[PDB]
């Protein structure tokens, strides 16, 4: 229904991620926490760092419990190393509950913390399977559901501004909403359409068809989910497997052919600028992703605009952007590019993910983002990779 206490509780932008305010310890220590559906650890800065304005101080918390166990989390972009423990955790603009959760106290990190970001930790919302060191470390959401009456579901509305936000603006602006234990009807328009969670590790989904301006990409559907397709709030871009990316970029260049862009723009490296208010949105195509439906032989589609896939950046009074669709060697990643177009319901209780047109998506007077169905699709289980 309505969860007014949790509506507008996020801040940030796609390129830097979105964070929620949380408290750790007794007396409560306030920290800004990155919302990450692509990882399963709750981990906070717990030692001084040049990019941290604050950090978790275990010796000042009376409820802190040392697990006497190390935790190492190397990833593609960087790494962090810490010490496992437990403490009492709350979400001020969240449910009115206090939970004892696992905390990875970060003591050493490489390329993890970001200069100028207003976050000090990460909230891994995915399943116990991918948690580090192993699945025995109960993720935050599992502890919250086990210890309280909070329904096993969360929903995210990530709000892209559609223009650059400076440091004071990104601090004063509402970046979106994280609704813990419910679906807020004010954050979306139209219907919610659900896709099954294929397996509970990452939030894995199955893409069954891809269109660029209604034109079928015409690849074997396994290619779209090779080696997996996941919904990840901790990824800025829409990331596509190498073969899909090459086919998508060729189609997008063909649809936008009235204007020639250098190779560096398509690589996500170079920005493209237009005179204030003159971005030619109409020359760029819409992108539709068809997802497996809940009903046998049934699919639905989510459609995004270049206002989602052209990430706004500051250069001048020019309107500048980076191409936010990139190659992946780890399958499809429906990051902030997708997320910003839609209100996304992570229905863990019914092993499904919901999509509806976001009330905060950026569009123009001619086109809007869309969630439509049903469509008749066959051999959909065959689209999943093994
Ligand atoms: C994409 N992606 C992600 N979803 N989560 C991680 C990080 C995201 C960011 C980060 C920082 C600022 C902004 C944004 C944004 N947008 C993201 C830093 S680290 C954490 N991680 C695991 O812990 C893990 C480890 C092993 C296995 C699975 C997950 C995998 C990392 C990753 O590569």
């Amino acid at each position: 229904g309505s969860f007014v206490e949790m509506v507008d509780n996020l801040r940030g932008k796609s390129g830097q991620g979105y964070y929620v305010e949380m408290t750790v310890g007794s007396p409560p220590q306030t920290l800004n926490i990155l919302v990450d559906t692509g990882s399963s650890n709750f981990a906070v800065g717990a030692a001084p760092h040049p990019f941290l304005h604050r950090y978790y101080q275990r010796q000042l918390s009376s409820t802190y419990r040392d697990l006497r166990k190390g935790v190492y989390v190397p990833y593609t972009q960087g790494k962090w190393e810490g010490e496992l423990g437990t403490d009492l955790v709350s979400i001020p603009h969240g449910p009115n509950v206090t939970v004892r959760a696992n905390i990875a106290a970060i003591t050493e990190s490489d390329k993890f913390f970001i200069n100028g970001s207003n976050w000090e930790g990460i909230l891994g919302l995915a399943y116990a399977e991918i948690a580090r060191p192993d699945d025995s470390l109960e993720p935050f959401f599992d502890s919250l559901v086990k210890q309280t009456h909070v329904p096993n579901l969360f929903s995210l509305q990530l709000c892209g501004a559609g223009f650059p936000l400076n440091q004071s603006e990104v601090l004063a602006s509402v970046g979106g909403s994280m609704i813990i234990g419910g679906i807020d009807h004010s954050l979306y328009t139209g219907s919610l359409w659900y896709t099954p969670i294929r397996r509970e590790w990452y939030y894995e989904v199955i893409i069954v068809r891809v269109e660029i301006n209604g034109q079928d990409l015409k690849m074997d559907c396994k290619e779209y989910n090779y080696d997996k397709s996941i919904v990840d709030s901790g990824t800025t871009n829409l990331r596509l497997p190498k073969k899909v990316f090459e086919a998508a970029v060729k189609s997008i260049k063909a649809a936008s052919s009235t204007e020639k862009f250098p190779d560096g723009f398509w690589l996500g490296e170079q920005l493209v600028c237009w005179q204030a208010g003159t971005t030619p949105w109409n020359i760029f195509p819409v992108i539709s992703l068809y997802l497996m439906g809940e009903v046998t032989n049934q699919s639905f589609r989510i459609t995004i605009l270049p206002q989602q896939y052209l990430r706004p950046v500051e250069d001048s009074q020019d309107d500048c952007y980076k191409f936010a669709i990139s190659q992946s060697s780890t399958g499809t990643v429906m990051g902030a590019v997708i997320m910003e177009g839609f209100y996304v319901v992570f229905d863990r209780a019914r092993k499904r993910i919901g999509f509806a047109v976001s009330a905060c998506h950026v569009h123009d007077e001619f086109r809007t983002a869309a969630v439509e169905g049903p469509f008749v699709t066959l051999d959909m289980e065959d689209c999943g990779y093994n």
